[PDB]
Order: structure tokens, then C-alpha cells, then sequence
């Protein structure tokens, strides 16, 4: 009984009035298709420029980013998964993914952990804390942010909390075809978790995305998916014990 | 330069006079056909029956067998991988997993750490060392057994201690297509390595086993594959910075 939507679009650099405008459509849209909550890609509301993000962006204006993006929940009536630089000064902050509900209520923060490369790592502090997980529409929800997905100690983190659906904002470019077609199958298989992954698509800062937002259900199957164009994904999610086998006290000494 | 062979076929339960024949036939058209390495399946030389294993076979037993494949390794002049009990007692022994060099030295022997099922786990002791990795034929080869390659923590202790190639004797039953299909194409991925993958084929003792024996390179495709039937499969393996940038000191503390 739980409908979820994916947002796929294109980003346009520093310009957090235009994609939060298109965030704020395809909220309204969703809702429309009766989706109860909204999954947005990473750093959506500025554009995925980190180098530029830290030399432009403030703290004020990623506050005021934040405070539209909470008001569109309550707004469009729709639970929320955005993905912005988080509340420090631009020297200070990470790449964070919240959830607010249809109310507008944060119910969590996640900071990433797992930078993607030397632009993310001198634009960015990485993240200390393990994913969140929550219960939400009757299941426990979690947060990762791309990169952190391509490990598979960060998902089975949010399985080992309870984790049943782990959504996940992303910005995957440059045609990586393994990440959505061969990773993500094994995260979800692996833990026996549904997993949603929402990626920019098309030319945005200098780089072309992938596209190929979907979402992978427990088997490891697509249970809906994009391809390169914008678009809004709708997904009707349906009602071996590796978690349990695993000898977890043995593999925290052998990493 | 390297060629591997994997042996598929079906064993006879309790008859390692019988299946270690299987397996000289199986070394000797390897080493004809310039394979450096044989790499056979779990338990192959008792047949994969746990319950009567621990019923019937005796200590002396498991080490006539294992001397005997020692003699095959040297006899037909090419290294091999070998799954047998180990060689305690019934009642304090487990599923092993042995490299021997084409002159008969035991370059590395493990035991399994992830036994599979209830009867797996009353018949056998699990292990508790992390997975071997050692020099041979200009590479860093590991070995795994079976359920252990399911568990992204084992692999990860593997390539962390060095892997670039695991060598894992497997007995899937079940028509079980997303450990081959879904698992296998990720922890190469995942890792950056190859990985070959060595079942049973057919109905043996109770079971009807998949087939499906593979190698997988490290961008996840199929390097070779057999199907259903017994077979012998030989590979020529060719001349995101994972290992690297995951947060392992984080990561340990959150499984």
C-alpha cells in the first residue's frame, strides 16, 4: 500500500530558484499520481558543482534552499528526500540527504560518507555517522547518498539497523552503466531490501548524467526505471537469512 | 598468461574412490589443454552430503582423500583447489578448501566461515581465520567456499588482504540463478577482481544441483560459463578506487 516517486531532471549550476521550481512541480505531480513520497538526486537544488558550491554558495543561501524545500512537503502534501550542502560554513560542510514528511517534519539527516573524488573531497567534509533508519508509512526507511551505495558496508549498515527501503539521491555520470545494472542488484539481494535510486539526467555543470533512476526490490529485479530523459517515476512497492548468518563479529576484525 | 580450468560434474555420495577419479580425469585433460590450474567443487570428493559425512567418514577416510589429490596435483603436473572435510575429528571438523602447486605443496588451506543451512551447520564447525591470499602463477590468489562468496564481508577480507583472483568451490542446488547471476558480477565489481566459481552439476544425493560454474572478471561479465551439463571450462584471464576510499575504520564499527 506504499507509492513512491522518483524525480529525474536536470539541474541547472547555482540557480536554486529554477530547480526548486522543478522540485517543487514534480511534488505537485507526484502527489497528483497519489505517490505519498517524493525522491530527489543529489544536490539537486544547486546543481552538482562542488567546486563552485564551496567558493559561491553560503551557508544563507543553503539555509534558505532548505527552508523552501521543507515548505514544498507541507505545500504538495508529500513526504521528501532532498539533498543539499549541509548547515556549516562552506569550509565545514559535507553533502547531506534529509527526510521530511507530508507535514514538513525532518524526521532525518544524513551526511555522506563515501566522497566521490578530489572535487567532492576538497569541496566537502565527509560524513562520520551511520545511515539513518526510520519507520515511515509502515516501514523502516533509511538514507544513503550515491557513492556510499557502491559499498556494500554502507548499505548492509542500514540493513544491520533495520533498514527496509534505503533511498538514495545520486549524480552518477560518464556512462557507469555497473552501478545501476550490477551493483544495486546485489545491494538489494544481499540484505533483502527494496532500494530507489534518483540520478540528474542529460549535460549539468560540465558533465552528461546517466540518467537511470529506478527502484530494486528484494530479488534484485527493476521494479520501475528512466532512461536518459527527465522524468517522474512512480513505483507501487508490494506488501537466504543473510543478515542473521552473516558472522559480523568476524568481519568487523577482517576489513 | 594464465589458464584456468573448472570442473563440473556430478558426484557419487560417499564414493571418493569414484569422484577423485572424476577429478585426475578432470587434471589430466586441463593440464593437455595448457591449464595451469584445476579448481574443483565443494565436498566433491565425498559428495556433497553433510549428515552422512558426519555419520560415515572417518578421519582416516578424509586424509586418504586428501593424499590422494596431493598425488593428482603432482602427478599431472598442475596446481589444484580441493574441498573436503577437514581433518579433525567428525564430531570438530569443518568444510575446508586447499591449494596445492603442480609439485604437491600445499601452498594454503582454509575453512569455510559461512556454513549454509541447518544441516551444513550440524554436521560441520564453522570457521574463524579470514581467507588466505599467496603469490602463484604472477598473481594474489584466495580462496572461499560456496555461501561464504555471498557475503560481501568475505570477499572484501580477501581483496583487502591482497586478492586479485578467489578461487571458490561451490555446491548450489535450487535453481539459485541470483548468486551467479546477481552476487558474483558484484563482488568482482566491488572489489576490482576475478573471481571463478566451481559447482556441481545434476541430482546428487537428494539434491539437483545448478550448474552454472563461471569465472568473472573484474568488470563483471562472464570470462566463460558452462551450463547445466558436466563439463570442464578453461579460461585464458587477460595481463572507482574502492579498496581505497572506503571509511573500513568507520565501516567495522556499524555492522
Amino acid at each position: 500500500h506504499m507509492r513512491i516517486a522518483l524525480m529525474q531532471h536536470t539541474a541547472r549550476p547555482l540557480d536554486p530558484q529554477h530547480n526548486l521550481d522543478l522540485i517543487d512541480d514534480a511534488a505537485a505531480r507526484a502527489s497528483e499520481q497519489g505517490a505519498q513520497l517524493l525522491l530527489t538526486p543529489e544536490l539537486f537544488g544547486f546543481g552538482y558543482v562542488p567546486s563552485q558550491i564551496c567558493a559561491q554558495v553560503s551557508a544563507e543561501q543553503v539555509d534558505a534552499a532548505r527552508s523552501r524545500l521543507r515548505g514544498i512537503a507541507r505545500d504538495r502534501g508529500i513526504a521528501l528526500v532532498w539533498s543539499l550542502p549541509g548547515p556549516e560554513g562552506p569550509e565545514q560542510r559535507g553533502i547531506t540527504a534529509e527526510l521530511a514528511d507530508e507535514h514538513g517534519e525532518v524526521l532525518a539527516s544524513y551526511q555522506k560518507v563515501q566522497l566521490y573524488g578530489p572535487e567532492e573531497k576538497a569541496a566537502f567534509v565527509p560524513g562520520e555517522q551511520p545511515p539513518p533508519v526510520l519507520s515511515w508509512g509502515g516501514r523502516q526507511l533509511s538514507l544513503l547518498v550515491c557513492y556510499d551505495v557502491e559499498f556494500p558496508e554502507m548499505v548492509r549498515a542500514a540493513a544491520a539497523r533495520g533498514a527496509q527501503l534505503v533511498l538514495v539521491p545520486t549524480a552518477l555520470a560518464g556512462d557507469e552503466t555497473s552501478v545501476p545494472g550490477i551493483l544495486l542488484p546485489a545491494r538489494a539481494v544481499e540484505n533483502g531490501i527494496t532500494l530507489a535510486y534518483a540520478n540528474h539526467c542529460g549535460p549539468e555543470g560540465g558533465l552528461v548524467f546517466d540518467g537511470g533512476s529506478v527502484v530494486v526490490g528484494p530479488a534484485g529485479q527493476p521494479l520501475g526505471e528512466l532512461g536518459v530523459e527527465p522524468g517522474l517515476l512512480v513505483v507501487d512497492l508490494p506488501d537466504a537469512d543473510y543478515l542473521q548468518d552473516r558472522r559480523a563479529e568476524l568481519h568487523r576484525n577482517w576489513l
